[PDB]
């Protein structure tokens, strides 16, 4: 299934944390059969969206919590164009 | 300039509607310079993310505006992963 899922409250992050941060759910998304496809932030209003594919929103939040940081928001998105 | 806008509200869109919608933007943007490169819709929460590039967030909506769907947020995404 596919999902996005929204972290809130992070104004003024940098690139490399950004970066930093998709890394940290990289390494351990495999154990999950999760895989996170893409991450945008807007660091003006402190906004991160990732697009992620895996057996269920509870397995992706799993990843993040382990990766430090559970989204705040998360839905799947079963349609797409 | 990158954006993902969302749209809330959208309790059990259909695909067939989420592809009309989309076709609907894609046949005005150009006029604006903006161009949208993926929707994600879940019909259970009601959300779509729009994920367009375009001039600024001002081009973007009144590019929805006129395809009928003004968006309920919208951030610049400078950032990627």
């Amino acid at each position: 299934a596919h999902f996005m899922d929204v972290h809130r409250g992070m104004h003024g992050i940098t690139s490399d944390q950004l970066h930093q941060a998709h890394q940290a759910d990289l390494a351990v998304e495999k154990d999950e059969n999760v895989h996170f496809e893409q991450a945008w932030a807007d660091p003006a209003s402190g906004t991160i969206y990732c697009l992620s594919e895996g057996p269920s929103a509870e397995a992706v939040q799993r990843v993040h919590e382990r990766a430090g940081h559970k989204a705040d928001e998360i839905h799947e998105v079963p349609l797409s164009a």
